[PDB]
């Protein structure tokens, strides 16, 4: 995968959260982020077309992750979208449940740009990327 060009949205009701996560990405050399505050912020952002991977957090107001993910996944046009959820704790049930609903990945903040990068890559190898 050699498309620095990819396209993010990085979904977290935190602006820290999201700055944090855009920053990882901009050190990797992923520069076209766009953000969102939640699942439903998201799906908005994501009917505009373009968007190649998607970082989500678990817990969000008004539309969560998994629903988030859900979504994505019974949409046509974005039903591949990669999606990697990030949660402050992981358990075993609710890497099980994002599985179950099409996860790409999952990872535990606060996480590392190595951390992030070997995230992605085995994502995109995963996926043929
Ligand atoms: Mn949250």
């Amino acid at each position: 995968m050699a498309d620095k060009e990819l396209k993010f949205l990085v979904v977290d009701d935190f602006s820290t959260m999201r700055r944090i996560v855009r920053n990882l990405l901009k050190e990797l050399g992923f520069n076209n982020v766009e953000e969102a505050e939640d699942g439903v912020d998201a799906l908005n952002k994501l009917q505009a077309g373009g968007y190649g991977f998607v970082i989500s957090d678990w817990d969000m107001p008004n539309m969560d992750g998994l629903e988030l993910l859900k979504t994505i996944r019974a949409d046509g046009a974005m039903s591949a979208l990669p999606v990697l959820m990030v949660t402050a704790r992981a358990k075993k049930e609710n890497i099980i449940a994002a599985a179950q609903a099409g996860a790409s990945g999952y990872v535990v903040k606060p996480f590392t740009a190595a951390t992030l990068e070997e995230k992605l890559n085995k994502i995109f190898e995963k996926l043929g990327m």
